[PDB]
DNA sequence: TTAGGGTTAGGG
DNA sequence: CCCTAACCCTAA
């Protein structure tokens, strides 16, 4: 069953595009406890995260 | 391994 | 419901 973004799920994927740059996937998922995400599912939320401006 | 188009299932 | 966010597919 598919799990929908928390907040803080979000914030985490916004600090490590800061801090390391869009497109460097697998190093942010490296800098932050996500558990049950992987690379792919972080690029993809980010795109989502653009579309409604976040 | 990521970009970008395509797919799907669950929540607004 | 059914739209859209969370998924998948794959070229390079």
């Amino acid at each position: 069953t598919r799990k929908m973004w928390s907040v803080q799920e979000s914030e985490w994927l916004k600090q490590g595009v800061v801090r390391y740059g869009v497109g460097h996937w697998e190093r942010i998922r490296s800098a932050f406890p996500f558990a049950g995400r992987t690379a792919v599912n972080l690029k993809d939320r980010w795109r989502t995260m653009v579309k409604l401006k976040m």
